């Protein structure tokens, strides 16, 4: 059916006008004149997005079929069906080397003694139009003939089973949306930081906005990857969250969003305005962040990074959650997750940290760590402990010990954020409306000391 196109590959979207799809769904192309993008609109669910133009073929053509390989030899074929993980009958079907015209079926299978190995069954083609592996049974075309012996082995080793799986092509650059900005918008002015990944400047947008832009080193991670965060800013929108402002999709990437003039809570703790704060100030900075919090915990996201160092402060205390680079909608399904973002684990839930099970209660944890750095004005939690050591300790039920000058009753608040069992920890709905209302509702005494 001429402009209706099958996906070859699943695609995931990552931008606001890109299009999900999954291998074999029908989508109408009318203009696939070119580019590397081209919009598309599903015949399954109606949607309207771009897609990666190699990631589909016409509906007409053998192409369309996911068990279609075409010209592969005997060999490399072998190679590809001799996957460690495919199940006994995998299959593809290609052009046969050794007969003009011909196809083959290649089957992965079994010896009891001697283990994998692939056999092959040469398709042959009549003038009646017909396509056989033996003359007795005959089919109208490749596809019938698949059908057929996937019901039945009837003769070959196995009934076939699984289509032999391949690697998925990368895009040919990536989708853009609305946030995309000409490059030229920006003048970088001041160089805040660097790492292993890239730099952090501060500059100028549009000739008269004060911007944070945030660039990727090349040949360190994916493009798509270091965009997450992007994405993940463009859908979570909240006084107490450092906001985003546009992105640049060519390298060297960029994300650009508000500047918060202070820098990380951490530093801003350690430096000489933490002298001179005290428990009243320090509470109302992890009220906000709390606020903060509760908006993503509404939104049914996840952090999984949250520390001081990765809070920014403004001007009269003002403080808002930022990297969002591991930040994830949360699905009612498990996950491997990747091995970094345990890491550090001091702020890391021992559920999180064993098991992989990041949820907005094991951000509740890690708050409970940050409100520890909030009234030690920014020591390293667990002092005296190494790193190696505190999964077990605190698996064994070792919590940090209420801080000098801190009132109990706020070392009882980060105890209920550190409960062994994630359900009995609070929310942050409770933690902020607790944190606002703490020196009238709970210590309405409290006087300052030199600390806090
Ligand atoms: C161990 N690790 C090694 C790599 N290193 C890189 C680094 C170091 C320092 C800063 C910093 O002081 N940033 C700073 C200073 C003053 C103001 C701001 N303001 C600001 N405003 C908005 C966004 C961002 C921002 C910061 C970091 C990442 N992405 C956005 N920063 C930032 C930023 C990045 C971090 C530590």
């Amino acid at each position: 059916m001429v402009t209706t196109f099958v996906a070859l590959y699943d695609y995931e979207s990552r931008t606001e006008t890109d299009l999900s799809f999954k291998k074999g769904e029908r989508l109408q192309i009318v203009n696939n004149t070119e580019g590397d993008w081209w919009l598309a609109h599903s015949l399954s669910t109606g949607q309207t997005g771009y897609i990666p133009s190699n990631y589909v073929a016409p509906s007409d053509s053998i192409q369309a079929e996911e068990w279609y390989f075409g010209k592969i030899t005997r060999r490399e074929s072998e190679r590809l069906l001799l996957n460690a993980e495919n199940p006994r009958g995998t299959f593809l079907v290609r052009e046969s080397e050794t007969t003009k015209g011909a196809y083959c079926l290649s089957v992965s299978d079994f010896d009891n003694a001697k283990g994998l190995n692939v056999k092959h069954y040469k398709i042959r083609k009549l003038d009646s139009g017909g396509f056989y592996i033996t003359s007795r049974t005959q089919f109208n075309s490749l596809q019938q003939l698949v059908a057929y012996y996937s019901k039945h082995a009837d003769g070959l080793c196995h009934r076939l089973t699984t289509v032999c799986p391949t690697s998925k092509p990368q895009t040919q650059g990536l989708a853009k949306d609305a946030w995309e900005i000409p490059r030229e918008s920006l003048r970088l002015e001041v160089k805040l930081g660097q790492g292993c990944f890239g730099e952090v400047w501060m500059g100028t947008w549009n000739g008269t906005t004060r911007v944070a832009i945030k660039t990727l080193k090349p040949g360190t991670m994916s493009p798509e990857a270091f965009l997450q965060e992007a994405q993940v800013m463009k859908k979570l929108r909240h006084e107490k969250l450092v906001q985003l402002y546009a992105v640049v999709s060519e390298e060297p990437i960029y994300i650009v969003t508000e500047y918060m003039s202070k820098g990380s809570l951490l530093d801003f703790l350690k430096g000489e305005t933490g002298k001179y704060l005290r428990l009243p100030q320090l509470v109302d900075m992890a009220a906000q962040i709390a606020s903060g919090m509760a908006y993503v915990e509404r939104m049914n996201y996840v952090h999984r990074d949250l520390r001081a160092a990765n809070i920014l402060v403004g001007e009269n205390l003002v403080c808002k959650v930022a990297d969002f680079g591991l930040a994830r909608l949360i699905e009612d399904n498990e996950y491997t997750a990747r091995q970094g973002a345990k890491f550090p684990i001091k702020w890391t839930a021992p559920e999180a940290a064993l098991y992989g099970r990041f949820t907005i209660k094991s951000d509740v944890w890690s708050f409970g760590i940050l409100l520890t750095e909030l009234t030690t004005k920014g020591r390293v939690p667990y002092p005296g402990m190494v790193n190696r050591e505190v999964l077990d300790q605190v698996e064994r039920g070792y919590r940090m010990p209420c801080p000098p000058e801190c009132p109990e009753s706020l070392h009882d608040l980060m105890c209920q954020c550190w409960r062994k069992e994630p359900e009995e920890r609070p929310t942050f709905e409770y933690l902020q409306a607790f944190l606002e209302d703490y020196f009238t509702s709970t210590e309405p005494q409290y006087q300052p000391g030199e600390n806090l």
